[PDB]
Order: C-alpha cells, then structure tokens, then sequence
C-alpha cells in the first residue's frame, strides 16, 4: 500500500490558504514566507507553479554528470544564485551528482542498485545526501549551504519503483520543478539499468513521493500564488501580472 | 501552517485495510509484512497498537543518558533483539543519546540548541541521525543496524516548538512506541533549556509529525490488528486473543 497523500493540486490549494490567512514567517534573509511546516504529497505533475525551461535543467543534468563542487563548472554562464551561496573559492555542498556518483559520498547510486539487484524487497535502498558534520560543513569557507536533500529512498512493489524524498527545506516554485526533474532522470536510469542487467525483470518506473519540513514560497513569488488563486492558470509572466504583490 | 496530517487512529485504519486485503511483502527474514509506503502522519497518541511500559522505556533513556554504543550497558538484564543485532563484541550504531549528545556525532543536540536561541525562526534546527558511510557501516563486524530514525528536524512556530521525524523504516508495535517517549523527552528538555536561558521566552511543546519509507507490522504482530479489526480495542494480551493469526 502507497501511501494515499495530497496530490500537487492540494499542495497549490493551502499555499492559496496561508496567503489569505496572512500566517507569514520571517526568513532569516529579513523577507517574508508563507510555509507549510511537515508537507507530504505525490509528485504527479513536473512543476507546482511557474514554467518549464528544459535547457536550463539540462546544462544542470551535464553539471552533475561532472560531480563537481564548483559553481564555475555549470555549462555557459554560471546562474547568480550558486554564486551567492558559494564559499570564497566559488565551493558548495549541494551537487546531486556528486552525492549519488561520487566515491567521496560512498558511491549511493551503485549501492543501492547492488542492494536492488541483490534483495528486490529491500527497505535498506537509500541514496543518503546530507551527512552530522553538516552542523559545522554548511558555513565551510564563507558558504551558506546547508543541504536540502536529507535522503532519498527507492522502493520496488509489483514490478514498479517508488521514491521517497526527504527534505528540510524545499522552495516551491525553482526548488521544486529542477530537484524533481532530476530525481526522475534518476529513477529512470535506475529501472534501465536494472533491466539491461536481466531481461526477465521488466520493472517500470513508479511514483515519487515528496517529504519537506518547511516547504515555502519567498514573498517575491506571492505573485504566482495569488494570479493562481484568482484564475487557475500555473504561470504567467511577471510583466503581465496584476494585482496586490507587485 | 502545519500540515493537517493523518492522525494515528487512521494509520490504525489504513493498516487494518492492508492486513484485509492480504498485500503482504517478504521480509529479509523471509517473513510476511504489512506496509504502508511513505506513511506521514500526527503522533496524538504515545502507542498504535499494544500496550505503555514505563519499566523499559527508562531503562533505554539511563542508557541514551549513558551514549554507550554497547548493548550490555542498558541498566539490568539487555533485551533479546538488542543481543541479536549487534556486532560480535556487544557493538551496534543505533544509541540515540550518543547520536545528539556525543561529540563524536557532532554534537547534534546542543547546535540545534544554539541555533534556535540565537534564530528562533530557523529552518536549519536539525538534529541528523544517520550518515553517507552507513551503505558501508550497517553491518560492520557482522552487526545488521542500519539506522531507521534519518533526520529530526525542530520549528518553533507561535511560540511551540514542532518536530518533524523522518525514518527509513518503523516497526508500528514496539519501534513506534519506545521512539516516541524518547523524542517527547527530548522535545521537553529542549523547550525546558531554552526557557531557562530567558524568562521571556514562556515556549511550549507543539506537535510531533513522523515520516516513514516503509511503516510495517510483522506478521507475529497481525493479531494485534485484527483484533483491534474487530473490536476498537487498542491491546490484548497474547493468551486471550481468539481469531485467526494465532
Ligand atoms: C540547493 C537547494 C536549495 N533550495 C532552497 C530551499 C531554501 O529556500 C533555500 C535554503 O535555505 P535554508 O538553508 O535557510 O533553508 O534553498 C531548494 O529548494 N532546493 C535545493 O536543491
Ligand atoms: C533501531 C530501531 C529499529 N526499528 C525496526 C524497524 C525495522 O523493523 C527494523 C530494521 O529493519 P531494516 O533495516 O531491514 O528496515 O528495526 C525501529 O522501528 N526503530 C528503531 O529505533
Ligand atoms: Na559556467
Ligand atoms: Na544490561
């Protein structure tokens, strides 16, 4: 039994509610967020709210394909954001690839597929991101990085494979459409190879359940939310947007 | 916002629907289980199914007290399950006053302290449990203790303090409740020590949220669930039950 939880659509709905309520919660960077405190849902759509951008998420994909810690590394030009966040020496903690590819990590993506091909049933498959020294690591060298992926853990029941995503933190509206476009790509490339590896399993992928301790949208993104309370619509552009959270 | 999540008498529910159905799953022992994947739920109660000991329960906090990683220390004679997971010298990994209390996990508990007395708000008070090197750690020496609790992370809202407890896999019997005495006394001495570090602040203790990957009953426990099936009854001893899973 899958669990039954909220879907992406209930999710959109009680962030509607705390913008209505006014229940706002201080950021550290000063700025107001609204917040549900110990979210849990399926991850049945690609994005909550806002738009895709496939090259964006690919130069991200080749990034971790490279394991590196650096924020120079990305394909083209670096984004702002990873530079803000990085140490002096342009470091951080957070690259996926490294977490699941590196042996630096304890190589979580060949051990779990070693404990799945071994025991199919196992509750022991976990790709482990975060790390106890984190409560030092986060600020190394002038970073701010505290790790948002605690773990990940798969699950294979009837020949489909279930993820569970366990995070401290998680922003709705980038946060959320670039990490699940990546623990897809995962999960596909786990059921390929598992299947290339004996033509009798014949797995597929399953659902990814998405676990958040503070999942929050910053009050430059209220936009979204109310331009979605008033019409339905997941995206419009900010220029075209009006209403109070100009 | 906390979440308005499923409180324990509807885990009691989901996990009698499972046990109806007859959706087992084979244990690495070879036994059946029931499961519920990616269970997240409100702890209202101190116990799912079975019955409080007082006795035991402060007998395992003297020995989280202690941060022994050795099963003999536990105060009188060590339990059974205790002796069959652990190394060939008396070792396992999972003493929890050890994980938040010792310098050697590095000193989870009294960092999540100073991180909310000097940042109420945060989202960062975390106190993390298990570690990358555990795909390699689990059965060192021939123990079999990969870490269930992953991470728990705190959140003062409206002057309560929340906890959200996020775990790889949770016996429903007798994990569930040991478990959770120890976070609630840990959630007290928390409140209790910010409160004498400043008279002003008059916290409370708020609500405990639990995560699960897999939230299982092992089926030498299944008379318990359908007795409760069939009655409302939240205990019963082993020589009185009547039904079929004798
Ligand atoms: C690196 C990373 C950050 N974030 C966001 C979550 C928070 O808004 C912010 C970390 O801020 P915090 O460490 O104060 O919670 O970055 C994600 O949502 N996903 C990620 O993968
Ligand atoms: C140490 C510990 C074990 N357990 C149970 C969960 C599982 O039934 C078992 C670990 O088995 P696994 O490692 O194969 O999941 O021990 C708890 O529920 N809580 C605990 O704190
Ligand atoms: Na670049
Ligand atoms: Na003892």
């Amino acid at each position: 039994m899958i669990s039954d939880s909220m879907t992406v659509e209930e999710i959109r709905l009680h962030l509607g509610l705390a913008l209505k309520e006014k229940d706002f919660v201080v950021d550290k960077t000063g700025v107001k967020t609204i917040e549900i405190i110990g979210a849990s849902f399926v991850a049945d759509e690609p994005f909550i709210f806002g738009a895709l951008n496939d090259e964006y998420i690919q130069r991200e994909l080749e990034w971790y394909k490279s394991k590196s810690l650096f924020v120079k590394d990305i394909p083209g030009e670096t984004p702002k954001i990873w530079q803000q966040v990085a140490s002096s020496k342009g470091e951080i903690n957070s690259n996926y690839g490294w977490a699941i590819w590196s042996e630096d990590n304890y190589a979580q993506y060949d051990m779990c597929l070693a404990e799945l091909g071994q025991n199919p049933d196992s509750r022991r498959g976990i790709m482990i991101y975060t790390r106890p020294s984190m409560q030092f690591d986060y600020n190394k060298d002038g970073m701010s990085d505290f790790m948002c992926t605690n773990t990940v853990q798969y699950l294979i029941r009837d020949k489909k494979i279930n993820a569970v995503v366990n995070m401290r933190s998680n922003d709705v509206v980038f946060g959320f459409r670039n990490n699940y476009a990546w623990q897809k790509y995962v999960l596909d490339k786990l059921v390929s190879d598992l299947n290339a590896g004996d033509s009798t399993r014949q797995y597929k992928a399953g659902s990814i359940i998405w676990n958040v301790g503070s999942l929050h949208v910053y009050s430059r993104h209220f936009y979204l939310v109310d331009h979605w309370w008033k019409t339905g619509e997941t995206h419009i552009s900010k220029k075209d947007y009006v209403g109070k959270y100009a």
